[PDB]
């Protein structure tokens, strides 16, 4: 009956590359999405404790959040753009999986999801 | 302080009349808001005794929430739609007067709201 901690966000061993690929993640993908109307639910860990959500971490174990993965692409967490693209998959089927077909919920996600499907669709070439 | 005796939801002493609006009003708005995840704060009045908000009813003075406007509904209450529709702008309106802008509880009442609003541009037409 108590949150997780929220996902590391750095990794300092790890080698660092920045790529026009990471850098528009960052600048137009999280940017957009954090400024959509359906974004603040999924902007944080969920708040199970406050929320009286018992489940939710018994339910979700990889949990996701665009705070999380605005710190990521902060710190250069992720070498490749795909390991940021499957955080983003992942909060959204994070979505998918602890709600029901239909719910509004799922309804903000799916299109959340649309979203970021039309923003990679711009992604610069990896080069 | 002490909780006040939530609205009334019958009176005997006015006409009633079925209406396409009044039904969707329950089956469709009422129904659907219902059932939103973002729905369990606004579904009863606010026991503000239990909540620790002593100065609920010291600003908010005319109380609204969905189990009366689903009671309202029931008993037909509401001659016209728009009565049923400014009750739940005023559940809206409580929300956003009683706490701050960015708030948690503020931005469930803005979800709820946008969908309510959907939902109203689709009310079937006036007989």
């Amino acid at each position: 009956s108590m949150n997780p901690p929220p996902p590391e966000t750095s990794n300092p061993n790890k080698p660092k590359r920045q790529t026009n690929q990471l850098q528009y993640l960052l600048r137009v993908v999280l940017k957009t999405l954090w400024k959509h109307q359906f974004a603040w639910p999924f902007q944080q860990p969920v708040d199970a404790v406050k929320l009286n959500l018992p489940d939710y971490y018994k339910i979700i174990k990889t949990p996701m959040d665009m705070g999380t993965i605005k710190k990521r692409l902060e710190n250069n967490y992720y070498w490749n753009a795909q390991e940021c693209i499957q955080d983003f998959n992942t909060m959204f089927t994070n979505c998918y999986i602890y709600n029901k077909p239909g719910d509004d919920i799922v309804l903000m996600a799916e299109a959340l999801e649309k979203l970021f499907l039309q923003k990679i669709n711009e992604l610069p070439t990896e080069e």
